[PDB]
């Protein structure tokens, strides 16, 4: 495009920038939604509904 | 990590500014819930509802 392309090839620079934040959020999730599910929860026999619990929401 | 590890220690020199922003929104917190909890509602003799009105919201 000669406007748009270096805008476009840049995003090749932000992937590290983007792990980093993917990695210290579903370390979070992960952490809170399994101690959430643990304190309000008894045990939970149904697969789906264990990762609709602890990651999805 | 050799990717991470750079990062994660660059978050001990958030600590001053994010300590200025909690400051600055507990403050004006404090200040908005006594005001409206004050204006809009008689005497109160519940302390928790105190907090979850005048903090939490
Ligand atoms: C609703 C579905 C079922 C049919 C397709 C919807 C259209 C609205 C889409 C299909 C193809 C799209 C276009 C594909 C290519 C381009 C050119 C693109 O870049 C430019 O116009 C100029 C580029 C330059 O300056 O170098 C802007 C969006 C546009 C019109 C896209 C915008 C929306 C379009 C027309
Ligand atoms: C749902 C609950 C009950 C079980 C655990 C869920 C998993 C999805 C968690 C547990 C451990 C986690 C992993 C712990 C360590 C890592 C490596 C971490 O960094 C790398 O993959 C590469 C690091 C580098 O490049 O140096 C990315 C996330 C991952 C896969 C974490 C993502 C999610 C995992 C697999």
């Amino acid at each position: 495009s000669r406007n748009l392309g270096p805008k476009i090839i840049m995003l090749q620079r932000m992937m590290i920038d983007v792990f980093f934040f993917l990695f210290l959020f579903a370390v979070w999730m992960v952490a809170f939604g399994v101690a959430r599910q643990g304190i309000l929860r008894k045990n939970e026999h149904r697969w789906e509904w264990i990762f609709r619990s602890v990651i999805y929401e």
